[PDB]
């Protein structure tokens, strides 16, 4: 009953501002590194504590900003183990809160563009991608998307069954490869404080899976952190540029593989009433009816394993602003992703904008985060 006045009072509408709130040790305990005259005169160290131009180990972190950045993530592909170390020769201005928008993605990358890649997602790519973990199948429990400061937009059937138990989960944010945490910009988790489950969901035909995570303090801002604009109540999507993403349930913190880098599939819509005659082409018959909080992608021809994780968010350009993102969908089950003939049946997402922006209010969330 108290949870708007702490919303407001609380300023959870907004990002806490960078600076407002791991010792890499001694340089020769690092592995060492360097051939020719360097051999074994060099340090293997992660890139932000290695200046670009001189080669050299520096004091504090740095940042490099000229874009030219490339990093094979082959495993034995580098002169380093780690795919983030660069062998570096032996021997910070703290900004306010800036302005934020949703649906932006970096397609070039934070801090480098990667190579040797098959379906990996560069770093940061999409800022709006988060995990729910449990705190105490594995550790991911599924996936989800920014949509404010404060709160993450996942499926209801994801939630459900934690609803009085909420401290056995949480969310991670700004995460990338799932294996190290040598990443410049560090992933950021938060205590879920309510989670809002939609009135008509029912888990046993799917509809209306949908819920909002409503978490105890907002996300610090950085740049590998943003939220994902939302459509329009209704709002129908025509594009061949969408994408799933996700780490997958069982590699998700598996210590049993070089890396598990965030995973990002191309795909395109498919009309509603086409969608529902795919389906009506299969055992389920002509008289299945697709039921209209569900929309439908494109699927894979030889298929293995789904990428996009359970309560997810499908996203697609924005048709008045190509350069943005809006969520058109919210994956409904990792297996789910159909094939080259079915298509992948997704949570409407534009069928409940007005129930969120309903919730947001009630709770005294501003909902600018997910339009501006
Ligand atoms: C809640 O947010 C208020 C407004 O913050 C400003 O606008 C935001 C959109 C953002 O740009 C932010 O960076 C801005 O500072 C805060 O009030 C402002 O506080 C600053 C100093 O922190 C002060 O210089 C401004 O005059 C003040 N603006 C006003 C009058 O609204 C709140 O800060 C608290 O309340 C203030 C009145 C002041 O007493 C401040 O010392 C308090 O920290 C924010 N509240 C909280 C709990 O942080
Ligand atoms: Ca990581």
């Amino acid at each position: 009953g108290h949870m708007a006045v702490v919303n407001i009072f609380g300023n959870a509408s907004e990002y806490i501002p960078p600076g407002y709130e791991a010792p890499l040790g001694a340089l020769t305990a690092l592995p060492r590194c360097g051939t020719g005259a360097d051999q074994g005169k060099k340090v293997c160290i992660v890139y932000h504590r290695c200046d670009g131009v001189t080669n050299t180990v520096t004091p504090e972190e740095v940042i490099n900003t000229t874009g030219e950045g490339i990093f094979d993530i082959r495993e034995n592909a580098n002169e380093c183990e780690s795919y983030l170390d660069v062998c570096c020769g032996l021997p910070p201005v703290v900004p306010v809160l800036k302005p934020s928008f949703c649906g932006i993605r970096n397609e070039r990358g934070l801090d480098f563009k990667i190579t040797g890649q098959t379906n990996e997602a560069e770093y940061g790519e999409f800022p709006w991608m988060v995990a729910v973990l449990k705190a105490n199948e594995e550790q991911l429990v599924c996936g989800g998307s920014l949509i404010a400061p404060s709160v993450v937009l996942t499926g209801a059937h994801c939630v459900n069954s934690y609803q009085s138990n909420l401290d056995a989960i949480k969310i991670r944010a700004g995460e990338w490869d799932t294996l190290t945490e040598k990443e410049r910009l560090p992933y950021q988790e938060r205590k879920i404080r309510q989670v809002i489950i939609h009135s008509n969901f029912n888990p046993k035909t799917v509809v209306n899976d949908v819920a909002l995570l409503l978490l105890d303090r907002p996300l610090v801002q950085a740049d590998n952190i943003g939220t994902i604009c939302l459509p329009q109540q209704s709002q129908i999507f025509d594009s061949t540029e969408c994408f799933a993403s996700g780490w997958g349930k069982k590699e998700f913190g598996s210590r049993h593989r070089y890396s598990n880098i965030l995973k990002k599939i191309q795909l395109p819509t498919v009309d509603r009433d086409k969608c529902q005659a795919d389906l009506r082409n299969t055992r389920l018959g002509l008289k299945f009816v697709l039921d209209q909080t569900f929309v439908c992608a494109g699927g894979e021809q030889g298929k293995d394993t789904c990428t996009g994780d359970g309560g997810s968010p499908l996203f697609c350009p924005d048709p008045r602003n190509p350069s943005r993102y809006m969520q058109m969908g919210i994956v409904a089950w990792g297996i789910g992703c159909g094939d080259e003939n079915v298509p992948g049946v997704y949570a409407n997402v534009a069928h409940f904008r007005n129930w969120i922006d309903q919730e947001m209010q009630a709770k005294g969330l501003s909902t600018t985060p997910y339009v501006e």
